[PDB]
Protein backbone atom coordinates (compact mmCIF):
# COMPACT_ATOMS: atom_id res chain seq x y z
CA UNK A 1 0.00 0.00 0.00
CA UNK A 2 2.69 2.43 1.19
CA UNK A 3 4.93 1.12 -1.81
CA UNK A 4 4.89 3.14 -5.09
CA UNK A 5 4.64 0.09 -7.19
CA UNK A 6 1.43 -0.68 -5.68
CA UNK A 7 0.43 3.42 -5.69
CA UNK A 8 1.16 3.78 -9.09
CA UNK A 9 -1.17 0.35 -10.37
CA UNK A 10 -4.08 1.78 -8.33
CA UNK A 11 -3.58 5.12 -10.23
CA UNK A 12 -3.64 3.73 -13.59
CA UNK A 13 -6.32 1.82 -12.22
CA UNK A 14 -8.68 5.08 -11.12
CA UNK A 15 -7.59 6.79 -14.45
CA UNK A 16 -9.30 4.21 -16.31
CA UNK A 17 -12.52 4.83 -14.20
CA UNK A 18 -12.68 8.66 -14.38
CA UNK A 19 -11.27 8.91 -17.45
CA UNK A 20 -12.52 6.31 -19.92
CA UNK A 21 -15.14 4.67 -17.97
CA UNK A 22 -17.40 7.12 -16.61
CA UNK A 23 -17.03 9.39 -20.15
CA UNK A 24 -19.73 6.77 -21.51
CA UNK A 25 -22.64 8.47 -22.46
CA UNK A 26 -25.24 8.52 -19.82
CA UNK A 27 -23.00 6.19 -18.11
CA UNK A 28 -24.18 8.56 -14.66
CA UNK A 29 -26.53 5.77 -13.18
CA UNK A 30 -23.84 3.54 -13.02
CA UNK A 31 -21.31 5.92 -11.27
CA UNK A 32 -22.58 5.28 -7.67
CA UNK A 33 -24.76 2.89 -5.87
CA UNK A 34 -27.60 2.64 -7.40
CA UNK A 35 -30.21 4.66 -4.83
CA UNK A 36 -33.28 2.83 -3.52
CA UNK A 37 -35.54 6.35 -3.49
CA UNK A 38 -35.64 5.78 -7.24
CA UNK A 39 -35.16 1.96 -7.63
CA UNK A 40 -37.17 0.92 -4.44
CA UNK A 41 -36.81 -3.12 -4.84
CA UNK A 42 -32.99 -2.90 -6.82
CA UNK A 43 -31.52 -4.10 -3.38
CA UNK A 44 -34.30 -6.98 -2.75
CA UNK A 45 -33.35 -8.24 -6.59
CA UNK A 46 -29.66 -7.60 -6.06
CA UNK A 47 -27.34 -9.56 -3.85
CA UNK A 48 -23.84 -7.83 -4.50
CA UNK A 49 -24.35 -4.29 -6.21
CA UNK A 50 -21.19 -2.77 -7.73
CA UNK A 51 -20.61 0.34 -9.26
CA UNK A 52 -17.90 2.94 -10.32
CA UNK A 53 -17.94 5.23 -7.02
CA UNK A 54 -17.22 1.95 -4.76
CA UNK A 55 -14.75 0.78 -7.36
CA UNK A 56 -12.43 3.98 -6.87
CA UNK A 57 -12.68 3.26 -3.12
CA UNK A 58 -11.33 0.37 -3.67
CA UNK A 59 -8.74 1.50 -5.78
CA UNK A 60 -8.28 4.22 -2.99
CA UNK A 61 -7.59 1.78 -0.11
CA UNK A 62 -5.47 -0.30 -2.52
CA UNK A 63 -7.70 -3.48 -2.95
CA UNK A 64 -6.64 -4.74 -6.25
CA UNK A 65 -3.18 -5.84 -6.23
CA UNK A 66 -3.94 -7.32 -10.19
CA UNK A 67 -6.00 -6.39 -12.56
CA UNK A 68 -7.96 -9.54 -12.30
CA UNK A 69 -9.76 -8.72 -8.94
CA UNK A 70 -10.83 -5.11 -10.58
CA UNK A 71 -12.02 -6.36 -13.73
CA UNK A 72 -14.51 -8.75 -11.75
CA UNK A 73 -15.74 -5.61 -10.32
CA UNK A 74 -16.61 -3.72 -13.16
CA UNK A 75 -17.60 -6.77 -14.76
CA UNK A 76 -20.41 -7.29 -12.19
CA UNK A 77 -21.80 -3.94 -12.83
CA UNK A 78 -23.12 -5.50 -16.27
CA UNK A 79 -24.30 -8.51 -15.21
CA UNK A 80 -26.12 -7.03 -12.47
CA UNK A 81 -27.84 -4.88 -15.07
CA UNK A 82 -28.40 -8.15 -17.25
CA UNK A 83 -30.25 -9.10 -13.90
CA UNK A 84 -31.96 -6.18 -13.00
CA UNK A 85 -32.46 -4.38 -16.39
CA UNK A 86 -32.66 -7.24 -18.72
CA UNK A 87 -30.29 -8.25 -21.29
CA UNK A 88 -31.57 -6.16 -24.10
CA UNK A 89 -32.07 -2.93 -22.21
CA UNK A 90 -30.78 0.77 -23.09
CA UNK A 91 -28.77 0.61 -19.52
CA UNK A 92 -27.14 -3.20 -20.05
CA UNK A 93 -25.99 -1.69 -23.32
CA UNK A 94 -24.30 1.16 -21.50
CA UNK A 95 -23.53 -0.91 -18.57
CA UNK A 96 -21.40 -2.85 -21.82
CA UNK A 97 -20.07 -0.26 -23.29
CA UNK A 98 -18.37 0.82 -19.35
CA UNK A 99 -17.17 -2.85 -19.48
CA UNK A 100 -15.92 -2.34 -22.91
CA UNK A 101 -13.85 0.74 -22.87
CA UNK A 102 -12.35 -1.14 -19.55
CA UNK A 103 -11.56 -4.39 -21.39
CA UNK A 104 -9.65 -2.66 -23.89
CA UNK A 105 -7.91 0.19 -22.24
CA UNK A 106 -6.31 -3.13 -19.73
CA UNK A 107 -5.64 -4.64 -22.61
CA UNK A 108 -3.60 -1.40 -24.17
CA UNK A 109 -1.86 -1.22 -21.39
CA UNK A 110 -0.81 -5.02 -20.55
CA UNK A 111 2.60 -4.70 -20.52
CA UNK A 112 2.80 -1.71 -18.20
CA UNK A 113 0.37 -3.48 -15.92
CA UNK A 114 2.09 -6.61 -15.63
CA UNK A 115 5.10 -5.50 -14.46
CA UNK A 116 3.51 -3.30 -11.86
CA UNK A 117 1.85 -6.45 -10.77
CA UNK A 118 4.93 -8.31 -10.57
CA UNK A 119 7.16 -5.49 -8.49
CA UNK A 120 3.69 -5.78 -6.44
CA UNK A 121 4.25 -9.49 -5.42
CA UNK A 122 7.80 -8.80 -5.24
CA UNK A 123 7.76 -6.33 -2.56
CA UNK B 1 -22.73 -18.99 -50.93
CA UNK B 2 -21.14 -17.19 -53.84
CA UNK B 3 -21.04 -13.63 -52.59
CA UNK B 4 -17.73 -13.39 -51.55
CA UNK B 5 -18.30 -10.36 -49.42
CA UNK B 6 -21.01 -12.62 -47.31
CA UNK B 7 -18.52 -15.29 -47.19
CA UNK B 8 -15.55 -12.89 -45.92
CA UNK B 9 -17.15 -11.37 -43.53
CA UNK B 10 -18.98 -14.91 -42.32
CA UNK B 11 -14.68 -16.31 -42.06
CA UNK B 12 -13.83 -13.03 -39.96
CA UNK B 13 -16.48 -13.68 -37.39
CA UNK B 14 -15.71 -17.73 -37.17
CA UNK B 15 -11.94 -16.45 -36.19
CA UNK B 16 -13.41 -14.51 -33.29
CA UNK B 17 -15.13 -17.13 -32.65
CA UNK B 18 -12.62 -19.85 -32.97
CA UNK B 19 -9.52 -17.85 -32.42
CA UNK B 20 -10.28 -15.28 -29.73
CA UNK B 21 -13.55 -16.45 -27.74
CA UNK B 22 -13.24 -20.09 -27.58
CA UNK B 23 -9.70 -19.69 -26.63
CA UNK B 24 -10.93 -17.67 -23.16
CA UNK B 25 -9.40 -20.34 -20.38
CA UNK B 26 -11.94 -22.85 -19.20
CA UNK B 27 -14.32 -21.94 -21.49
CA UNK B 28 -15.28 -25.77 -23.17
CA UNK B 29 -19.15 -25.66 -21.21
CA UNK B 30 -19.83 -22.98 -23.72
CA UNK B 31 -18.38 -24.23 -27.12
CA UNK B 32 -21.54 -26.67 -27.68
CA UNK B 33 -25.44 -26.64 -26.32
CA UNK B 34 -25.85 -27.63 -22.83
CA UNK B 35 -26.12 -31.34 -22.02
CA UNK B 36 -29.07 -31.59 -20.38
CA UNK B 37 -27.57 -35.30 -19.07
CA UNK B 38 -25.47 -33.64 -16.75
CA UNK B 39 -27.32 -30.15 -16.39
CA UNK B 40 -30.73 -32.30 -15.97
CA UNK B 41 -33.26 -28.61 -15.43
CA UNK B 42 -31.08 -25.97 -17.78
CA UNK B 43 -33.91 -26.32 -21.09
CA UNK B 44 -36.83 -25.90 -18.44
CA UNK B 45 -35.11 -22.94 -17.00
CA UNK B 46 -33.40 -21.29 -20.10
CA UNK B 47 -36.26 -20.56 -23.22
CA UNK B 48 -33.48 -19.65 -25.55
CA UNK B 49 -30.75 -21.45 -25.14
CA UNK B 50 -27.30 -20.44 -26.59
CA UNK B 51 -23.93 -21.33 -27.79
CA UNK B 52 -20.54 -21.34 -29.43
CA UNK B 53 -21.49 -24.17 -31.58
CA UNK B 54 -24.53 -23.06 -32.67
CA UNK B 55 -23.52 -19.36 -33.39
CA UNK B 56 -20.53 -21.18 -35.81
CA UNK B 57 -23.22 -23.42 -37.64
CA UNK B 58 -25.27 -19.93 -38.03
CA UNK B 59 -22.02 -18.30 -39.61
CA UNK B 60 -21.22 -21.57 -41.97
CA UNK B 61 -24.58 -20.62 -42.99
CA UNK B 62 -24.41 -16.62 -43.71
CA UNK B 63 -26.76 -15.93 -41.00
CA UNK B 64 -25.17 -12.73 -40.00
CA UNK B 65 -25.27 -10.12 -42.23
CA UNK B 66 -23.97 -7.07 -39.73
CA UNK B 67 -22.34 -7.46 -36.64
CA UNK B 68 -26.25 -6.68 -34.81
CA UNK B 69 -27.25 -10.20 -35.04
CA UNK B 70 -23.81 -11.63 -34.19
CA UNK B 71 -23.40 -10.11 -30.92
CA UNK B 72 -27.43 -10.50 -30.28
CA UNK B 73 -26.59 -14.43 -30.07
CA UNK B 74 -23.36 -13.85 -28.22
CA UNK B 75 -24.75 -11.53 -25.75
CA UNK B 76 -27.79 -14.14 -25.31
CA UNK B 77 -25.18 -16.95 -24.14
CA UNK B 78 -24.45 -13.83 -21.30
CA UNK B 79 -28.06 -13.47 -20.45
CA UNK B 80 -28.70 -17.20 -20.53
CA UNK B 81 -25.19 -17.69 -18.01
CA UNK B 82 -26.85 -14.91 -15.75
CA UNK B 83 -30.23 -16.38 -15.25
CA UNK B 84 -29.20 -19.55 -14.70
CA UNK B 85 -25.69 -19.55 -12.78
CA UNK B 86 -26.04 -16.22 -11.35
CA UNK B 87 -24.39 -12.48 -11.99
CA UNK B 88 -21.53 -13.64 -9.64
CA UNK B 89 -20.60 -17.22 -10.96
CA UNK B 90 -17.24 -18.24 -12.33
CA UNK B 91 -19.59 -19.64 -15.36
CA UNK B 92 -20.97 -16.09 -16.03
CA UNK B 93 -17.10 -14.31 -15.31
CA UNK B 94 -16.18 -16.94 -17.86
CA UNK B 95 -18.81 -15.88 -20.42
CA UNK B 96 -18.27 -11.99 -19.61
CA UNK B 97 -14.73 -13.28 -20.87
CA UNK B 98 -15.95 -14.53 -23.96
CA UNK B 99 -18.24 -11.71 -24.27
CA UNK B 100 -15.60 -8.90 -23.36
CA UNK B 101 -12.90 -10.40 -26.32
CA UNK B 102 -15.74 -10.31 -29.02
CA UNK B 103 -16.54 -6.84 -28.56
CA UNK B 104 -12.65 -5.97 -28.25
CA UNK B 105 -12.14 -8.17 -31.75
CA UNK B 106 -15.22 -6.49 -33.05
CA UNK B 107 -13.22 -3.37 -33.03
CA UNK B 108 -10.10 -4.82 -33.99
CA UNK B 109 -11.87 -5.67 -37.04
CA UNK B 110 -13.88 -2.21 -37.42
CA UNK B 111 -12.77 -1.24 -40.80
CA UNK B 112 -12.86 -4.53 -43.03
CA UNK B 113 -16.38 -5.23 -40.86
CA UNK B 114 -17.59 -2.03 -42.13
CA UNK B 115 -16.80 -2.16 -45.21
CA UNK B 116 -18.09 -5.68 -45.53
CA UNK B 117 -21.46 -4.61 -43.89
CA UNK B 118 -22.01 -2.15 -46.39
CA UNK B 119 -20.80 -3.95 -49.40
CA UNK B 120 -23.35 -6.63 -48.27
CA UNK B 121 -25.78 -4.21 -47.60
CA UNK B 122 -25.70 -2.90 -51.73
CA UNK B 123 -26.45 -5.75 -52.61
Amino acid sequence: SMDDDQVAFSFILDNIVTQKMMAVPDSWPFHHPVNKKFVPDYYKVIVNPMDLETIRKNISKHKYQSRESFLDDVNLILANSVKYNGPESQYTKTAQEIVNVCYQTLTEYDEHLTQLEKDICTA
